[PDB]
């Protein structure tokens, strides 16, 4: 039940990403995201997946992996002229 | 330095909200930002604060009710555009 909630509350937090990644790409907007939201929260999860690791606390291993790919996506597009 | 790195990641992820809960409301305009994302973010943070008693995990337990309070700022601020 701790495992249970850990990897559906990884899994929101992760997935919670991907329909901003689409709404970036869709609409080619990136005006209303915070550059510094995103700059910060990029570092977190590294420390994050850090901090996990030396925690052996899976959930959130596998979510802050999983959440790199999804804010460096939008961290990305955010950089390039938005 | 477990909690040296637990504490500093809370740090960053937790107070990344508040660049954007001033964006908001400085500029007037929440267009870009995702519903979708925050509605779903919301229910994992909260869902994150019972992962972090369950484990006695105090810097996720922090990190979480902090992000709580700023993501639903922002939420609020989507919800009534
Ligand atoms: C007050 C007239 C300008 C004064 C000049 C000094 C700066 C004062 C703050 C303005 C924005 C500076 C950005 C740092 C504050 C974070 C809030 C923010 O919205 O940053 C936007 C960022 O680019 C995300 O896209
Ligand atoms: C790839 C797209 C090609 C076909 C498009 C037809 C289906 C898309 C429906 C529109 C958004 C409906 C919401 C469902 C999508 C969730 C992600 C999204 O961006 O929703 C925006 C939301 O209203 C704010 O967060
Ligand atoms: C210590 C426990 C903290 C746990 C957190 C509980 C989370 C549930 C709700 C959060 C309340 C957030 C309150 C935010 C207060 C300001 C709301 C605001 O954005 O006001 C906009 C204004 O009204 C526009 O006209
Ligand atoms: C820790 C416990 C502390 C308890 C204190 C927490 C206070 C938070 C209050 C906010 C709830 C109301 C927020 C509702 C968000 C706006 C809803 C609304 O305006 O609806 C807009 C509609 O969706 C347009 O289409
Ligand atoms: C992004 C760069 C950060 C990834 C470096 C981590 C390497 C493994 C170290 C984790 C345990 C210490
Ligand atoms: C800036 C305030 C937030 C980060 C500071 C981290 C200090 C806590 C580390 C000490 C834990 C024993
Ligand atoms: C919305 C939040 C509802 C209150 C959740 C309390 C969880 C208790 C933690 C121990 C399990």
């Amino acid at each position: 039940m701790e495992n249970l909630i850990g990897y559906v509350a990884a899994f929101l937090t992760t997935v919670s990403f991907l329909p901003q990644v689409l709404r970036v790409v869709m609409t080619k907007q990136t005006r209303d995201i915070s550059r510094n939201m995103y700059i910060m929260f990029f570092l977190g999860v590294v420390l994050w997946f850090v901090y996990g690791i030396l925690r052996s606390d899976l959930p959130i291993i596998l979510a802050n992996v999983v959440t790199l790919f999804f804010v460096t996506i939008i961290l990305y597009y955010k950089l390039t002229e938005g």
